[PDB]
């Protein structure tokens, strides 16, 4: 069959009729407030089979690990726990095979990530803090590194002090969007030109590197314009609103710090660290790692992405029909993303969860962290292009090694060449756009204030071009934004001394032993355990639409999508991969979430 | 002979040595480097001093191999 | 015509032949980066900026004002 506008449609009664039983399917519930959300996860949209079985065998690992851990601690009950672990790997192996009710996917799977994102002790064992495992206080810097038992241990672990490390994160790191150029320096962060030779040498100037352009200014101001610091088991988490300056070497090179100022406003208290300062440089580069695992977690990550489509997905149900085409294009697109996001509001994000306990804030100071920065979105000034002129890291010859842009300019252009060719294929006139009282239905909603649910500058979808970029915003948003927010996460940030929630100690200014500043050990192996499971799982691929059911045959059915419109899409991001690859092995910290095979369809975990 | 150590070592150095603070903040080289920097009659090698550099590192483990 | 002419004041009183001299002169001018000469700029290019270090330096300091 072939989709069709709904002014065109040859049956439009019975179009509308799948609509209004689509609304009593997908209607709004407020399980965050000023958010639309989806009052639980509707038949429809549960997760499909191969996705649990997927995600089950990392969630048995992530267990697996917890008990090898507590053998170690302590050093048949710790067996017996094994042994239906080790079974329900093989449950997923075997009695999953025909794929053709549901057994140990339905609750297992579901339940074991339940009990990861929901910091849930018995975490040990299913179907058969606690002073027998891993708890307490660090004896030495080991026991953070012993605790990746039966999962790998990240190669960051080694490298996070090496200042070329530290600067790789704001580049091709968990928030690799963060850096903006700067021509002039921050009232609040005066840094000297001591500082600056302290870095690059006395082969540069300050004044010379903010005339030819290679200043780099990072701010994490919204972390203390939002966050109120909580305790955990009276102990301490800290966390502050940095301030760095980066700066790359003449004539071209890569980013390199700088100087950072703990806090936004100096003071006495609060003065700027260099790169010569030994120890308390290192603790002042640990305090910014503490507000970028704050900042992503709950703005890069979970907020705009998964919050910024949690709308877009529901408008999307209830205004555009099953025989809309636009439907046809983002529908596939938003696989898992209602059931990942009902699990990650009711217990990730949830008082008692992961993020109450290992990150530094209130949850509920975390909550309107996600908020603001949904609010000051503007969604049709977000494009990757867009966003990378406005922050001036555009020239390829001043700043060399930009993963995130390069890699995902390439795939950000193959997404608008595709929809570009959907929408005109189905779009044969700007009155094909403004008739369809469908699309402009889809646009009320999201084009309506946040307070009541919107998506902050939606407006106003009036052109085939607004619905260009709005529907190639979606996808990569959905594809390539999530890839390089979501699996930084098991690659960059399961090594908590690397990277972290709390700093706990108080201060950049060193205390003392380093092994103080890291988070305990029962929460630092849960920092480990959750973050491996939501950066370890590659389902679904973009580029390839297919059904959720088991057969997973082509979701499109028009034959001008199907031999010609796809496979075109397909070939370009085959281009990309070769290019990408290319470049990526030449350089010594890899960007692997641009690569198009490992791009998913949709935000899935 | 000598070119062929030097360009390995040069490559060995390089590798695990990406920055200059690298050299200064390795302690078990700067200990190594102390008990051979002591005075001949102490017991060290005479002119080993200082080993601070990358340059000066590739130095000593191209003579030594 | 007079000072750097030949039998001027430049030519007896001073060490060179003084075509050697107008090659010095003329070395400089053609040496110099009028874009990268200015006082300021060239204080931080010789590394004589720091007032508590060399403290001692009228040139510097009174020209800079």
């Amino acid at each position: 069959n072939i989709p069709t506008l709904p002014q065109n449609d040859p049956r439009p009664e019975q179009r509308a009729q799948q609509l209004d039983k689509a609304r009593e399917t997908y209607k709004y519930a407020d399980l965050l407030p000023p958010l639309a959300f989806c009052e639980g996860v509707p038949k429809p949209d549960t997760p499909s089979a191969a996705w649990l079985v997927t995600v089950g065998k990392v969630a048995a690992a992530v267990a697996l690990n917890a008990v090898a851990n507590r053998r170690a601690w302590k050093r048949f009950d710790v067996g017996g726990t094994s042994e239906e672990d080790q079974n329900e790997a093989g449950h997923n192996s075997f009695l999953a095979r025909l794929e053709n009710d549901e057994p140990s996917v339905l609750d297992e799977v579901n339940e074991r990530v339940a009990a990861i994102l929901g910091a849930k002790p018995n975490r040990h064992v299913p179907p058969a803090v606690s002073k027998d495992g891993p708890n307490g206080r660090p004896q030495s810097m080991d026991d953070y590194a012993n605790l990746f038992r039966r999962i790998t241990l990240p190669p960051i672990a080694s490298t996070w002090k090496n200042d070329s490390a530290f600067a790789a994160y704001r580049v091709a790191g968990p928030n690799a969007s963060m850096i903006q150029r700067i021509t002039e320096l921050p009232d609040n962060f005066a840094v000297t030109d001591a500082h600056y030779k302290q870095a690059m040498g006395e082969g540069d100037s300050l004044d010379a590197a903010k005339a030819e352009g290679r200043l780099f200014l990072a701010d994490w101001k919204l972390i203390g314009e939002t966050l109120v610091n909580n305790t955990y088991k009276g102990a301490q988490k800290t966390v502050y609103a940095p301030l760095a300056l980066f700066a790359v070497p003449p004539g071209g090179g890569s980013l390199a710090p700088v100087a950072i100022q703990p806090g936004q406003t100096p003071s006495p208290t609060n003065k700027i660290y260099a790169t010569q300062d030994g120890n308390d440089w290192l603790a002042a580069k640990s305090a910014v790692q503490v507000a970028e695992g704050n900042y992503h977690e709950l703005v890069s990550h979970l907020g705009l992405t998964h919050l910024l489509l949690e709308p877009i997905v529901m408008a999307t149900y209830r205004q555009l029909a099953q025989h809309h085409p636009i439907y046809m294009l983002l529908i596939p697109h938003f696989e898992g993303t209602l059931s990942i996001n009902n699990s990650a509001a009711t217990n990730l994000i949830a008082p008692g969860g992961a993020v109450d306990l290992i990150f530094a804030g209130t949850i509920e100071s975390e909550h309107q962290l996600a908020l603001a920065a949904l609010k000051r979105h503007d969604f049709m000034r977000s494009g990757l292009p867009d966003t990378i002129e406005q922050r001036g890291v555009g020239d390829t010859s001043v700043l060399t090694d930009y993963p995130y842009r390069d890699d995902g300019l390439k795939i950000w252009a193959n997404i608008e060449r595709w929809v570009t060719a959907y929408v005109n294929n189905y779009y044969i006139s700007e009155a094909n756009v403004t008739q369809d009282t469908e699309l402009q239905a889809w646009a009320a909603v999201l084009s309506k204030p946040f307070a009541e649910g919107g998506v902050s500058g939606f407006g106003p979808i009036d052109t085939r071009a607004a619905l260009i970029f709005a529907c190639t915003k979606v996808i990569f948003t959905a594809s390539a934004e999530h890839s390089a927010v979501n699996f930084p996460q098991k690659d960059l940030m399961s090594y908590a001394p690397a990277i972290t929630g709390a700093g706990w100690t108080a201060a950049p200014p060193s205390q003392g032993p380093l092994k103080d500043f890291q988070p305990p050990l029962e929460l630092a192996e849960l920092q480990a355990e959750f973050l491996y499971l939501l950066g370890g799982v590659h389902h679904t691929k973009l580029g390839f639409y297919n059904s959720n059911s088991f057969p997973y045959r082509a979701w499109f059915k028009d034959p001008k999508i199907t031999a010609e419109l796809l496979p075109a899409f397909q070939r370009d991001l085959a281009a990309s991969e070769e290019l990408i690859v290319a470049a990526n092995a030449t350089r010594t910290f890899k960007y692997t979430y641009m690569i198009p095979s490992t791009i998913p369809m949709s935000i899935n975990i």
